[PDB]
């Protein structure tokens, strides 16, 4: 209702965040964040980062780009099963 963060990340971070929706507003941004290297804290992080971020991968889809997606795929797998067991991996 109220907060225009959660309105605009669910506009471009929608179909992302629903791949790991238990992370909240803050927890699943700084995941994100931090995989982009970002220097400062998330209590700080700017929504301006978030949704500037998730809009070069949705105008991915159609853009200038000669084929050039670019979209830097984690080894998250590699992570996930190197954890294993434990109740959020």
């Amino acid at each position: 209702m109220k907060c225009k963060r959660l309105n605009e990340v669910i506009e471009l971070l929608q179909p992302a965040w629903q791949k790991e929706p238990d992370f909240n507003l803050l927890q699943f941004l700084q995941k994100l964040a931090k995989e982009s290297g970002f220097d400062g804290e998330l209590a700080d992080l700017t929504d301006d980062i978030l949704i500037y971020h998730l809009k070069m991968r949705d105008s991915a889809k159609d853009a200038v780009i000669p084929g050039l997606q670019k979209d830097y795929e984690e080894d998250f797998k590699t992570a996930l099963l190197r954890a294993r067991g434990v109740i959020k991996e």
